[PDB]
């Protein structure tokens, strides 16, 4: 199926997506001086206080924390946002190396890892047919840069050696994405799409200015996972990123003069 290796990776995905090619494709390369403030935003409201997660995932692509999303319990409001946006799960994209790994970049420059928070719009009901909607989803991207350890990040670390390979999952509760933050909510934002198939143009893309740091071990072990099954020939879990695609008729909004 797809995936990040040169026989089946992001050049090869238009074959059975043709979206891939699509008007409104994520990522993109945020270039900073072309970006435009918009005093029409508001601030970003994230309320995360009553985040419930619940498990942690191998999918043979990365590894997402899951929430229960049944209720409004970890939501996403404001900014370029109409109405409210429920959490349903996070994961990263990361490189083998430490100069590259992020999907979005900043003026060229590749960040070491991404995280993106999910969110979907409960006007839809439910995620389905969330993105089926051109405003179904909301993403909260974070870069990571490597300097010191993030604390909240440790308890995802000290998981993954259970989740090896692709469909293994753990017990993930009481985890507080809280941790995961910065702390200036400046952001960019434009209009764009899933960056995995099946690349939905569904999302409205939220993009935080200030990175987190990470320490070097922490994200040395995010590359210790496989894409592989149990059993199965080891690939290490490693450059999981889809490079940025052209911006065709979009603008990117700076929340921040
Ligand atoms: C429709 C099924 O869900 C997906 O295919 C997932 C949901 S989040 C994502 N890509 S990303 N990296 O833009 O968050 N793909
Ligand atoms: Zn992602």
């Amino acid at each position: 199926h797809w995936g990040y290796g040169k026989h089946n990776g992001p050049e090869h995905w238009h074959k059975d997506f043709p979206i891939a090619k699509g008007e409104r494709q994520s990522p993109v390369d945020i270039d900073t001086h072309t970006a435009k403030y918009d005093p029409s935003l508001k601030p970003l409201s994230v309320s995360y206080d009553q985040a419930t997660s619940l498990r942690i995932l191998n999918n043979g692509h990365a590894f997402n924390v899951e929430f229960d999303d049944s209720q409004d319990k970890a939501v996403l409001k404001g900014g370029p946002l109409d109405g409210t946006y429920r959490l349903i799960q996070f994961h990263f994209h990361w490189g083998s190396l430490d100069g590259q790994g992020s999907e979005h970049t900043v003026d060229k420059k590749k960040y070491a890892a991404e995280l993106h928070l999910v969110h979907w719009n409960t006007k839809y009901g439910d995620f389905g047919k969330a993105v089926q909607q051109p405003d179904g989803l909301a993403v909260l991207g974070i870069f990571l840069k490597v300097g010191s350890a993030k604390p909240g990040l440790q308890k995802v670390v000290d998981v993954l050696d259970s989740i090896k390979t692709k469909g293994k999952s753990a017990d993930f509760t009481n985890f507080d994405p809280r941790g995961l933050l910065p702390e200036s909510l400046d952001y960019w934002t434009y209009p764009g799409s899933l960056t995995t198939p099946p690349l939905l143009e569904c999302v409205t893309w939220i993009v935080l200015k200030e990175p987190i740091s990470v320490s070097s071990e922490q994200v040395l072990k995010f590359r210790k996972l496989n894409f592989n099954g149990e059993g199965e020939p080891e690939e290490l879990m490693v450059d999981n990123w889809r490079p940025a695609q052209p911006l065709k008729n979009r603008q990117i909004k700076a929340s921040f003069k």
